[PDB]
């Protein structure tokens, strides 16, 4: 089998994706956010506290007559941003872009914290990282791609993200007419349940490639990139008045300032990350300070692969019992 569906941008400024995904019987359809740095599928829903409720679409269990209790199953996650959510699980029948896993797990949210309330275009998390950071408590439960992997022609999937425009998760076959040139396969470690990779280097422009390794994740559901804070020094250096401010939480600039490329290594590979990608725009309406796409990871404990270096690629996210990424340019 396979399953294609469009992912689309909530705002101006891609600062997430949505992807349809219908749940239960009959179809109760939800915009979840794909996020391959987590590992639960978990959705607002008709047990959400009320008042954490502001315009989301809710799963409603007892509505689905494939929908049954997860009998003393509960789930509790923080993610990076120190946004949280808990609840109790169902298993019900889930279809993404045509493809069908009976039994997935779907942990439906009791509580939610401020920010995913604040995002009426969120309706959950669709985690594709590796089940063993599921959690789903006393029985750990699989992820949509693990539960649907053995059915698939090929065990992969893949992330097409758009600059300000709609892309493709793809899941079981990989579309060649999608991509330019080869792709480029690196070695992920698991070890953490990330998509764990080590990139070759990079480059701030037209400057001459860095070779030096970056172990990082390959997460679509962290909007930007976070490198070591020597790259990302190097990086803002290059853009005439950036500077670092603590009280915005990052690197700014002035938005009559032009952005230079950014190149990271995949192997022998390179991905250019245009600079207008790196543009995340005015820090407050009507600034003209402008917030940018490359971030320092210190103090994340971790280098991520976000939004911002993902959509300059076609990014292959291959289960197979080795698992490895793959890259190509678009």
């Amino acid at each position: 089998s396979t399953g294609s569906a469009t992912t689309t941008p909530i705002d101006s400024l891609d600062d997430a994706y949505i992807t349809p995904v219908q749940i239960g019987t009959p179809a109760q359809t939800l915009n979840l956010d794909f996020d391959t740095g987590s590992s639960d599928l978990w959705v607002f829903s008709s047990e959400t506290t009320a008042s954490e409720v502001d315009g989301q679409t809710i799963y409603t269990p007892s509505k689905s007559t494939t929908a049954k209790l997860l009998s003393g199953a509960t789930w509790s996650i923080s993610y990076g941003d120190g946004s949280s959510s808990s609840g109790d699980v169902y298993t019900d029948t889930v279809s993404v872009g045509g493809l069908t896993v009976t039994g997935q797990a779907v942990e439906s949210a009791k509580k939610v914290s401020s920010s995913f309330t604040e995002d009426s275009t969120i309706d959950g998390l669709l985690g594709l990282a590796f089940s063993t950071l599921n959690t789903v408590s006393p029985t750990q439960q699989k992820t949509f791609f693990d539960n649907a992997k053995a059915s698939l022609d090929s065990p992969v999937f893949t992330a097409d993200l758009g600059y300000h425009a709609p892309g493709t998760y793809n899941f079981g076959f990989i579309d060649t007419t999608a991509y330019t040139g080869s792709i480029t396969y690196t070695a992920v470690s698991t070890k953490q349940g990330f998509w764990e990779w080590t990139s070759t280097g990079y480059a701030v422009g037209s400057g001459t490639f860095k070779s030096t390794s970056i172990d990082g994740i390959a997460d679509t559901g962290t909007t930007l990139l976070y490198l070591p804070a020597t790259v990302v020094s190097a990086y803002w250096a290059q853009v005439s008045g950036a500077k670092s401010s603590s009280s915005v939480g990052g690197y700014v600039f002035p938005c009559s300032a032009t952005l230079p490329s950014f190149t990271f290594g995949v192997g022998s590979a390179r991905i250019v990350i245009p600079g207008d990608y790196i543009d995340f725009g005015p820090i407050s309406t009507g600034s003209s300070s402008c917030f940018g796409g490359i971030q320092s990871s210190a103090g994340i404990g971790i280098n991520i692969f976000g939004d911002v270096a993902l959509k300059a690629a076609f990014v292959v996210f291959n289960g197979a019992t080795t698992p490895t990424l793959g890259f190509a340019s678009k």
